[PDB]
């Protein structure tokens, strides 16, 4: 009983056998608020880990990477924070804990459902889990799940099992591998060549970043974060696509998310409109889209050409963009040393990051060398009053 790993898997595996484990991990959690049944819920918790034996796999690297379904869950563990006169500030420092603990990939469970009761009314239900099983979007389908069990509204039939695309790969067939793999081969050679981490935070209201998304809402960052570093050629950046969305693959819960690799042309800017950047960025992306390449892959192909050194494989494209009563909690909060300790930096400098919090988006920074955000603030502003304007000199 071992099926074969996907190609985000092996990839994704590539880096992760010797970076620290808890790199791996990630955590993100929904608050409950009302009345409600501890035992209920926790029943429901091991409804869903039994509904879904993708949370309960383990890997083994042996001729191969390959998935082995544990029989015995042991994954729910159940916390009391009442004691504390902060209980939520707890909470985030209890998964972040949790999250930082050293995981056997092949051994101990690699999805930890916790239950944890802040007050009389208040409960979090919070997913600590590997990458290589559940990206971004599968931590709160998960968490809804167990939300959708609770009511009895749970059905497993509405999910689509990730072993029928476990073996999925969008470049299946040769001629397209081979077009993509040229594609790449031409154009890595031409990249352009580009202190410890601190973190920054610049907090926007709901309605602000709502007319910014919606017109993607990554790119937004994207263009205005390209934009900044051009004011301090071309500029490269790199961000998360999910298959299911672009591959119309099922409601899927699993790893299906990758990273695209893609150029800004900031050439001829002078004065440039929020329009004028948005328009280069989104040239860039789907570019980058049309002929895309498992980012494990494109790594693989800048090491051979000579392009990057390992683990500074990031060097070429060092900016990163990411992304009862039941709301999501401290998102933004969740979102994420020794002596000789093992380098395994991919050399991004620049990582940037967007969470709720309360009915806000809290935009995440961390720099290698504060300024930037005070510039994405203003420009931000400015692409909602007029995308035609010229943002900041």
């Amino acid at each position: 009983g071992l099926r074969r790993a996907s190609f985000l898997q092996r990839g994704a595996w590539r880096w992760l056998r010797e970076a620290p484990p808890a790199a791996a991990f990630a955590a993100r959690g929904l608050l409950g608020s009302g009345r409600i049944d501890d035992d209920r819920l926790a029943a429901a918790a091991d409804e869903v880990l039994d509904a879904f034996p993708l949370l309960r796999v383990n890997f083994v690297d042996d001729d191969g990477l390959w998935m082995r379904t544990r029989e015995n869950a042991d994954a729910l563990v159940r916390s009391d924070l009442r004691g504390h006169p902060d209980p939520q500030a707890r909470c985030v420092e209890l998964l972040r804990a949790d999250r930082d603990r050293p995981t056997d990939p092949e051994r101990d469970p690699l999805v930890r459902l916790h239950l944890v009761r802040l007050s009389e009314t208040d409960v979090v239900l919070g997913v600590v889990a590997h990458q290589m099983l559940l990206d971004a979007r599968s931590r709160y389908m998960v968490l809804g799940a167990v939300w959708q069990a609770y009511y009895g509204r749970f059905r497993p039939a509405q999910y689509r099992d990730f072993a029928e695309v476990a073996d999925f790969h969008p470049l299946d067939r040769e001629t397209v591998r081979v077009a993509r793999h040229r594609w790449w081969s031409r154009r890595l050679p031409a990249l352009p060549v580009r202190g410890p981490p601190e973190t920054s935070r610049l907090r926007v209201p709901g309605s602000r970043w709502q007319a910014l998304t919606e017109p993607n809402g990554s790119l937004a960052m994207a263009a205005l974060t390209a934009w900044w570093l051009w004011t301090q050629d071309s500029l490269y950046l790199s961000t998360e696509v999910d298959l299911r969305d672009h591959l119309q693959l099922g409601s899927v819960v699993g790893p299906l998310t990758d990273r695209v690799v893609f150029g800004v042309d900031l050439t001829g800017l002078r004065e440039p409109s929020f329009r004028d950047l948005m328009s280069r960025t989104q040239a860039g992306f789907l570019d980058a889209v049309v002929h895309y390449l498992p980012y494990h892959d494109v790594v693989d192909l800048a090491v051979d050409l000579g392009v990057v050194t390992p683990p500074r494989v990031a060097a070429r494209w060092d900016v990163a963009v990411h992304l009862v009563s039941i709301e999501l909690f401290r998102e933004a909060d969740l979102i994420g040393d020794t002596w000789d300790g093992t380098d395994t930096w991919d050399g991004t400098t620049t990582d940037l990051s967007v969470g709720e919090l309360g009915e806000d988006m809290v935009i995440v920074l961390d720099q290698r060398r504060s300024a930037l955000l005070d510039g994405l603030d203003a420009a931000m502003a400015q692409a909602v009053a007029d995308p035609s304007a010229p943002l900041p000199h």
